[PDB]
This record gives structure tokens, C-alpha cells and sequence, in this order.
């Protein structure tokens, strides 16, 4: 699991991630909703999901870090 | 800075995390609350003070992991 933290700059933004984490079938791990503009938003994303995600966000212009494991898989 | 998965896993870590939370501690930044044993608890800290909050949560028995800083957009 590899853990985005993701700060969406506008309401559109925070609209396509309250869709997205009604999506069960991606088996994303929600630590906490998006609320507003500028709020962190933490989830826990499968290894075989990363990639996906990472072109998602990439192409909706959505700003993000990534963090892994220390010294892990 | 860098992240911290910690996962109290009996009511008395619950409490104790609830505890340090409720400080509002300039960028010990909790991104969800503690709940329930077995809950994930996330929060964003300093890189500088990653040494002395993990000899910590393991001083008390607390499990957790570490996540790094990888990349961003």
C-alpha cells in the first residue's frame, strides 16, 4: 500500500474525489474526505492501483505527494 | 513531513491517542481521529521529530508504520 496525500485546489476537485471514493471496486482506503480547497486528503492506495492513480490525478491537474513504507516493498 | 499509520489495539492506546490529539500542536497534524482498536490512525509530522515519536509509540506497545516522502507532482 502506498499512501497519497492529495490537496485539491478548487470545489471541482474536491467533487471528483467525493465521487471517486464512492467507487468500492477500487478497494481505496479512505483516511479521511475531501471537504474543501486546500484540506489534505490521506488514502491508502494497493500497489497495483498506483500507477492508475498517479496518471488520474496527473491529468485533472490535482496536486499530490507520495510516501511508502521506510526501508519496504 | 513524514507520515505515521498507527493502529491502537485496545481502548487504553485509544484513550492515550486521543489524549495527544486533543493537543493542537503546530504541524503534529492528525488526519483522522482515533476510534475504535484495530482503527488506523494517521498524522503528519515533522521529519525532525520522527526519532523521538516512534521511540514513543513503541515505549507504550502502540503498533505503527512509517512512510517517507517518495515524490510528488
Amino acid at each position: 500500500k502506498t499512501i497519497f496525500v492529495i490537496v485539491p485546489t478548487n470545489e471541482e476537485q474536491v467533487a471528483f474525489l467525493e465521487a471517486l471514493a464512492k467507487q468500492d471496486e477500487l478497494n481505496f482506503d479512505w483516511q479521511n474526505p475531501p471537504t474543501e480547497p486546500g484540506q489534505p486528503v490521506v488514502i491508502l492506495i494497493p500497489s497495483d492501483m498506483v500507477e492508475w492513480f498517479l496518471e488520474m490525478l496527473k491529468a485533472k491537474g490535482i496536486p499530490f505527494t507520495v510516501y511508502v513504507e521506510e526501508g519496504g516493498s
